[PDB]
């Protein structure tokens, strides 16, 4: 039996990676290029829409949509769930990872206190598995998921220190079925990390909701893609695994039907996918 939906929101506080980033990275990256920073290049690029790594909004934009709230996105493609980037050559710039954003936003308050009515959303992890599969990082992947935990434990305990009292905490995303991972023979490797993280992860963030009285929604974003993956036609689905904008080796031109594709490039699912993320994100929500 279901329990009662949380309490309405107006405002939006988005933390996170590529799968949330509404233009950020781009920002960042042409401020970077502009600088002559060591190593920038243009991020997403030119098969992407409007600064996002998708072809349309990510789904937390689609979840404020969906309650009737302002986002104030702070996502960066890239970020890890500590200080830093995927991309290293960020680190000399800015600090953009999940722990560089919650300071930069507490930092920004401009003596006003944290509102406790916005929902602060966290959405991160991806670019920690991506940098140590891609770069031979030498943790254990058990290690690396511990430290993912911990970082993000870490992020809403912070938050919540300097005022933050609603949470949507998203799980690691399905990384064993991305393309990149399939054409890297990692699924075994994903499938380890991404179980190491979604089973601790909840434990920990249920002890802080109830130790500093949270409102902490957890949002299972393995079990919405197993249930998207496996009744596709249900939802318009046609390609789960085909890219319909390759990018690797090289940019080929991007498929005629992108609604009916799961992926977007080799990494990121397409703004079809992300609207039906946003509007499963918001069911636990009153309008
Ligand atoms: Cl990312």
């Amino acid at each position: 039996h279901t329990s009662p939906l949380l309490a309405p929101v107006r405002q939006i506080h988005a933390f996170g990676d590529s799968y949330s980033d509404n233009g950020e990275s781009q920002r960042l990256t042409r401020e970077m290029l502009a600088k002559g920073i060591a190593g920038a290049q243009a991020l997403p690029g030119e098969v992407y829409w409007q600064g996002r790594w998708s072809n349309g909004p990510t789904a937390v934009e689609v979840l404020a949509r969906q309650l009737g709230a302002q986002l104030a996105d702070h996502a960066v493609g890239g970020a890890k769930s500590g200080a830093d980037n995927y991309y290293g050559w960020m680190s000399a710039y800015r600090h953009t990872g999940l722990a560089g954003q919650v300071d930069a936003y507490l930092a920004t308050l401009d003596g006003k206190p944290v509102d406790g009515q916005a929902l602060h959303f966290i959405f991160v992890s991806a670019a920690d598995f991506f940098e140590h599969e891609d770069f031979a990082g030498e943790q254990p992947l058990e290690q690396l998921a511990g430290s993912s935990v911990a970082n993000i434990r870490a992020a809403v305990q912070r938050l919540g220190e300097a005022g933050a009292r609603r949470f949507l905490v998203v799980s690691s995303t399905d990384l064993s079925v991305v393309p990149a991972v399939v054409a890297g023979n990692r699924v075994e490797r994903a499938q380890r990390y991404l179980q190491a993280v979604n089973a601790s992860l909840p434990i920990q963030l249920a002890a802080l909701r109830k130790t500093r009285g949270l409102e902490l929604s957890w949002f299972d974003h393995l079990t919405f893609s197993r249930h998207l993956r496996r009744n596709p036609a249900r939802y318009g689905l046609v390609e789960l695994d085909a890219p319909c904008q390759p990018t690797q080796p090289s940019v080929r031109p991007a498929c005629a039907n992108p609604d009916q594709y799961y992926f977007w490039d080799e990494w990121h699912p397409t703004r079809r996918v992300h609207q039906l993320a946003g509007e499963a994100m918001a069911a636990r929500y009153a309008r």
